[PDB]
């Protein structure tokens, strides 16, 4: 939506493409509301106050100050993510292709030969995390940087099994200049970066579920988190594999040895974090060039100590040019040891040189056992060729990709992988692992058992919703659990399909109303950006991979008009009402017809009902950022605004009817889901065949009438005959809000056959309040019909006569017994 | 789109929902273009000239003057159709439901009992054609009236076989306040009203194909038109029907006798128009109340002469209260006779009263034959019960609906239906016609044989495209034919589906490129509104029942920038470029990558190619109002603007690539459809391995270089050695447009391996003209590659160096022989 | 699958359309197994023992004895349901249309004017439950009767809001001679008839869920069952309804007063059974 707030005396409207203008000083949050229901994508907000920007930025709507026009305004056009507490703009613009470069955020790729393999004239540069080395280009009122990088192209290529690179990047560079910017994907690395370091301090613990190599680096300075994912591959499960022979396969023009050397270490550490919430010393041998070190130090600071003949530019201590051979007792315990002692064949005979590779492998294991023989908290990660070896069963294999597959895989070990566990593995049982099994993830820790906990702050962002997880176990994990941040997918389709996918995998799909939480928000992506200190410039789409977010047990459940609020509620309706092929009164006509006020749709300008909810139900696909359920519970019990209980049912009933004609079975369910939850948090009682009624007499009715005493039957009630004395309290306590309300009549109509009446206006708000004061005093009041206030005139069938809006005022009020000869109260 | 032009000194921007503002005086044509590529639906145009409104209104964009704010501006919000030559606004607002009425445009329904059968409190009123009796409510700078009526509800109900009316209207009134305004359907009755009376005078003849009861009244003052439709039902085809017995069926609460009495006459007339191109006297008997007369006189003026005992309010001469019995020679020939001599049973015994009904029927036929025995040009339409009768084979039966089916059907006769043609029909062969066959259409004239004609101005608006018509015959009717106005459906879907429908019937679907017309427009609905004097406020949707319109042989083929012009061309692109999830340079990057200028996408701000067409190809679903084909043929031969031939191929080639990734096989076809039509109206030749070239030398190159003589190879050509003397004309005739063009260089790049070059800018427009000048002199010039102008510097591989934009100027120009030692021309 | 067991010395293979033959004495249940994995729909089983037929009939495979060829074999071609303990064949053949009749199992429709409203020449007759008045036509080694009736056409027409009957039946009679015999639907009324009376005497208390007017008559001699279904419409829920006026609507050429007079009583009873397990 991208609100751009411009200087009062310096501000221009030009022939732009998606620009509305807004300017007012009515009330701060009412202004932000009126903005947030505006249609277009780019809005100029000419005279402003900081609090109107606060509310929007809190609502996930990116709203920012603009002080100048030449570059501060033209470059903040493009889409972005805004941290509204440190005033940093994370742009997501792929217009940097124009000066003919790609850009990464990993230093190691710069030292490859890759620029030989890019298209002619292109380069890569500006290597910083989130583009934090971009900010040197711009000089604004705010800090700014373009976090768009092409990590996708390079990393997918490695996992792509394709060999021509120019063909590859030319394909993908054309995909972005064709298809939609995936913002929900780029804003997450921003979100993840600030999401954990505050969460860890606030709760003192955290568990994450399903981390992928999106987060290879997020957690390197967080030992005290415990991540769970797909389990590892074990030596225990090589016995499955069919035998196979050397397969010389090349899948990368440019050498990516530094990438696996980075991953195998990183895997080794998250393992060490899994066992001992700790963080180690990191010894190394055989790995000099190590341009992947500087990538690591941008996140967490580790002590790297290396033994290699060649240059290690990035380390604390490069101890020797000798490679660590048997001086092994000189190591500290709190450690990991990464062994990559190797060789390179020259032109020597492969059949005889193979003998050398076998002997190193025997040695490299002897180093591993002697390491793990003495001290506790020691983790190894050792180099192996594919030959017959005696390996521990419970150990974990790794084959992160490389330049080319030529018979080697790495093994990592723990202290208990030595304690009397050993198996013999044949040769071709390893090649069968090498050649077909690519390791996918450095996070090889055990799966998350789906059950509630009370010490755990559980995060689960894109791990659950998979079809293979028990639906009810995740539901109960969400309902019967405090302390979390869970994400699940919304049922964004019609005909209520419970499982939705890509023709590869299906995922479980939810509505908001699957969950009877106790104190929790259930909002969208943009809403939770606001909760955690962020705001985004692009709105969510009605279809696509939208996801419910669920915050349990948080400080912000009571702060309703701040976070996950009624912002954005009517944005799509206004499009339908005025523009997209309908009359402006379409919603004002339908809901009265569907609630049996179909004779009268004149007074549907004002005094209609079913405001917030009817929009929340039929356009949930757009505005599920508004947690409807949280809105209702906090008005059951006053913890601004107030509507009657009755109005919410009519909002539900009309959405059913609407979804019936449309045949949108998902709204139709969602309407059923709500209305019996409305009848849950509070009951509703109906004096269907009442005994008493509240009546209002007037001085003079400016119409023709044959009924001997015209009156307004203001409401009916069914009570016991000694709760009159506490009904009259309310007759008394609001006597002037009835004498003081603008009763007006302007016309006659036909309420029904043989019942010719007037219309009364301007009274309902008092009628809705009265309903609530009788309510909490446990007094029945009102019928299941819609109370349309009317003054009876005659039992005939006549013509609607219009007069000027003539004010009527109250003779008296009275509480009358139906078919009785006496009353007991009448204010005056 | 609804352009609203506001007063200069009286004009307000407020917190509205779909408002851009535009204001400029750069150009009249160029301003309307910039408007027409604006996104939103409602545009305020603050300072204006009449010609900018003319162009838009001519482009189908409704653009109107606004002089005041209170009601002239607030009520012109809603959608409408505008006749920009008489300044009449036809609104299409269904907000008249609020004062609780429906509205018709047929006087006869007001005299029914229907208001007993409407929902309680509702009425019907304001009965005028197109709402021409609405204009008394509004006092504006323009004439105005709300042509929205509820004829749908009433007429469908009659053809609906449902009996409860309150249930019916409540259903349909809720359909409109739910679903999209069918603006295209509503604007046609406006279109049809002014479409024919001018067309008839201009060509002196006209044939229409597939008229429905949308047009019961359009043609009543047009004898000289010859309509064709589904043939009639004949007595000849009762021999099929199984025997059946009396079926007492009631399908209308309210009496609709006046409706069939209206239809049977109207059928009788269009028949008489079919036989003789003249228009009759219209005698009647048995039909007094005849409140349907006033409906007829609002369109065409006929002489009605009636014989009935009861009151005929609306007629010329109600001759007698006796009903026309045997004084039959006293009738004029040029006539139709409508017989409805009948009775009404009281409480008499149905078994004996039936004998009376039989005798009238014998009499009513004797009247019919005695009528058609004497004079020529006489038609009848007679009342019959279902009994065994001796009927002419070739006669035509009618059972337009009624209140209730109780055994009667009407028969119409022509002069040749008496000349020795008679058959015996059994009783139940008529009930089987009555009870199951509802007549659908008063237009019972023979079908249109699908073949070309040269005297015929053929209209065909929504009759063709049906799956049962031979596709090629309608194609050839469109291609091999002048003098017409044909409509066909567009292939608005993807994966190139040739036939599309509603799961009831399928219809043939076209692209614009199915047709090699000679002088014809192929545009949208809104474009042809402009051509005929109309403009509409709502844009067409990318999917839905869009239809190509085809105007053959019209005066407006050469007037390109007026009608069916490049208006609206980039509206959807601007949405994609800036807002809907992409960088603004996305289109500027893709088309260079897809045309092998992928090394360089820096100079894609300006000097890119493929402007109009690439947008016409991938977003044809939005902007098929622009006839791409007409645009190209009129630039092949100059009959403002000019682009080279080369640019159009690259526009086509890139749309293919675009549609390949997307897998939109319809653009992919449409690209193939165009490019070989580009190679049709004009050839393109390529000096792929040339002999000569045009070279340009400069004073000094502000770069490093190792080539001994840096030069711009401005273009290459393959010619004979004695067409040098007419090549040199062109260099001489444009020597200063080369000396006078802003040659500039700003950087170096890699054109290819071992070719390090500079970039030249600002020259291409002269290069494109030069290609055109050589072209028509039949000289080869240019290669199939894209000519990216470059100055060679060195045969190495180096780094892009940026400098300030430094102007370079021309030493000389020269025409050089490739690997030769001499030249023969050099300007200076 | 329709196993037809033929006499040893009297048995013929002819040029038939879906016939395998099987004959062996290996082992009783191994033989039935080998049969039950045979492809075709009609199987001749030439020399047999009763226990091989028992197993199949217990397996849901209809397997029956055939003693003669002229009519006991040619008419047991068509599809059927077999009660293998009382040896009754419930045929499901709609070939009775050929002698130009429909057939019901409710006596009241015969006293209407409906034969004025059938297609010319047709009639209705043979009104018995499950066609239990059909068995007078056939003289077989087993009891037999054609339980195919056209209750669908008549009852749907009443619930159809359509008024022309000849048009109606001609439509539906053509649906059956077009589409597949719904056997899983016709065999249930057989199933329901014997399913409950034995359950009742075996289990002291029973309850049924979602009965429809398939079973208007199944339960009339079972008070001690407690059926549950969609709740009633109450006077309590008229307050919803919009006001409306007399609507004269005719949806049945022939008078069906006897049908509602039957239903209103029957409703009244199952109610009385619901309150007081009584009759
Ligand atoms: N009673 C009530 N009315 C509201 C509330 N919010 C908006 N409205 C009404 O709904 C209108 C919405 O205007 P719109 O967004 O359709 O232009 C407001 O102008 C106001 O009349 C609310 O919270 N409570
Ligand atoms: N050569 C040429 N360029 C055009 C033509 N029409 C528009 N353009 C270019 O395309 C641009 C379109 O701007 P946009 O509508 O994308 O903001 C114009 O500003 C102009 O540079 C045309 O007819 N010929």
């Amino acid at each position: 939506m991208k609100v751009l707030a411009l200087r009062h005396s310096v501000a221009q409207v030009y022939a732009d493409t998606q620009i509305y203008t807004h300017d007012d000083t009515k009330d701060s949050y009412e202004n932000a509301f009126l903005i947030s229901n505006l249609t277009t994508h780019n809005i100029l907000y000419f005279n402003y106050s900081a609090r109107t920007l606060e509310i929007l930025n809190k609502s996930g709507i990116a709203a920012i100050e603009i002080q100048s026009l030449e570059e501060l305004f033209t470059l903040i056009r493009c889409n972005f993510t805004y941290d509204y507490e440190n005033n940093v703009v994370y742009l997501h613009d792929y217009s940097y292709y124009t000066n003919n470069e790609i850009r990464t955020d990993q230093h190691w790729i710069t030292k490859t030969n890759i620029e030989e393999y890019l298209l002619p004239g292109w380069k890569l540069t500006y290597v910083g995390y989130n583009g934090n080395d971009t900010r040197g280009h711009y000089n604004f009122s705010f800090t700014c940087q373009n976090a768009a990088t092409d990590d996708d192209i390079i990393i997918e290529y490695i996992y792509s099994e394709a060999l021509d690179f120019q063909n590859f990047m030319l394909r993908k560079i054309k995909e972005r200049m064709t298809t939609s910017l995936p913002i929900a994907r780029l804003s997450n690395r921003v979100f993840r970066d600030k999401l954990f370091p505050l969460l860890v301090k606030k709760h003192k613990r955290v568990v994450n579920v399903g981390p992928r190599n999106e987060s290879m680096f997020t957690f390197l300075n967080f030992p005290s988190i415990r991540q769970f994912s797909n389990g590892p591959y074990l030596v225990k499960n090589t016995i499955k594999l069919k035998q196979e022979r050397w397969l010389g396969k090349r899948v990368s023009q440019f050498d990516i040895g530094q990438y696996k050397n980075m991953l195998n270490v990183i895997t080794t550490i998250y393992h060490y974090y899994n066992l001992y919430q700790e963080k180690p010393i990191i010894y190394m041998v055989g790995s000099a060039p190590s341009y992947w070190i500087y990538d690591v130090r941008q996140y967490s600071d580790f002590l790297f100590e290396t033994w290699d003949p060649l240059d290690t530019p990035y380390s604390s201590i490069h101890h020797k040019e000798l490679f660590f051979a048997k001086d092994i007792g000189k190591l500290k315990d709190n450690s990991i040891l990464y062994i990559d002692i190797r060789t390179d064949r020259g032109n020597a005979d492969w059949k005889e040189w193979r003998k050398v590779v076998e002997l190193q492998t025997i040695s490299n294991l002897n180093l591993a056992y002697q390491y793990l023989a003495t001290g506790k908290s020691k983790v190894c990660c050792v180099k192996l060729t594919a030959m017959d070896l005696e390996l521990p069963v419970s150990a974990k294999l790794l084959h992160h990709p490389t330049t080319e597959i030529r018979s080697e895989f790495y093994l990592l070990l723990d202290i208990w992988d030595v304690n009397n566990i050993k198996r013999f593995i044949p040769k071709g049982a390893l090649y069968s692992f090498i050649n077909n099994v690519i390791t996918d993830n450095v996070f090889i820790q055990s799966p998350f058992k789906i059950r509630t906990s009370v010490s755990d702050y559980i995060v689960a962002l894109y791990a659950l919703s998979n079809d293979f997880n028990n639906r009810e176990d995740i539901i109960n994990l969400i309902n019967n659990q405090k302390q979390s941040l869970i994400t699940v997918r919304i049922n964004n389709t019609f005909k209520d399909e419970p499982k939705v996918g890509f023709k590869s995998i299906y995922d479980w799909t939810f509505l908001p109303t699957d969950f009877e939480t106790t104190n929790a928000i259930v909002t969208s992506y943009d809403g939770c950006l606001g909760i955690f200190g962020l705001s985004i410039s692009l709105a969510s789409k009605p279809t696509g991979n939208n996801h419910l977010f669920i915050l349990n047990g948080t400080d912000k459940y009571y702060k309703l008009d701040q976070f996950a609020n009624h912002t954005g509620i009517s944005r799509r309706s206004h499009q339908v009402r005025f523009s997209e092929s309908a009359t402006s009164y379409s919603g004002y006509i339908f809901r009265d017809l569907s609630n049996s006020n179909f004779n009268l749709i004149g007074t549907n300008v004002e005094n209609s009902v079913s405001g917030h909810v009817y929009n929340a139900l039929i356009y949930y696909r757009y505005n599920y950022s508004f947690d409807l359920k949280r809105w209702i519970y906090l008005h059951s019990v006053e913890k601004y605004y107030e509507h009657a209980p009755i109005e919410l049912i009519y909002a539900c009933k009309s959405a059913k009817e609407f979804a019936s004609l449309q045949d949108d079975l998902t709204v139709l369910r969602y309407a059923n889901e709500i209305e019996n939850y409305i009848n849950k948090v509070y009951s509703i009682t109906y004096a269907d065949d009442p005994n008493y009624f509240i009546g209002i007499k007037f001085n003079n009715i400016p119409y023709i009438y044959d009924v001997k005493v015209p009156h307004l039957t203001f409401g009916v009630l069914y009570i016991s005959d000694n709760m009159i004395p506490d009904v009259v309290k309310i007759m008394k306590s609001m006597k002037q809000e009835l004498f003081g309300m603008d009763v007006t009549t302007s016309y006659t109509y036909m309420l029904s056959d043989g019942v010719y009446v007037a219309n009364v206006s301007g009274v309902l708000a008092t009628y809705f309040k009265m309903y609530n004061l009788f309510y909490k005093n446990q007094i029945t009041f009102g019928q299941s019909r819609m109370f349309i206030p009317h003054i009876t005139l005659s039992f005939s069938n006549n013509k609607t006569v219009r007069i000027e809006t003539t004010k009527l005022r109250i003779k008296s009020i009275y509480l009358r017994k139906i078919r009785g000869d006496t009353v007991f109260d009448m204010p005056e």
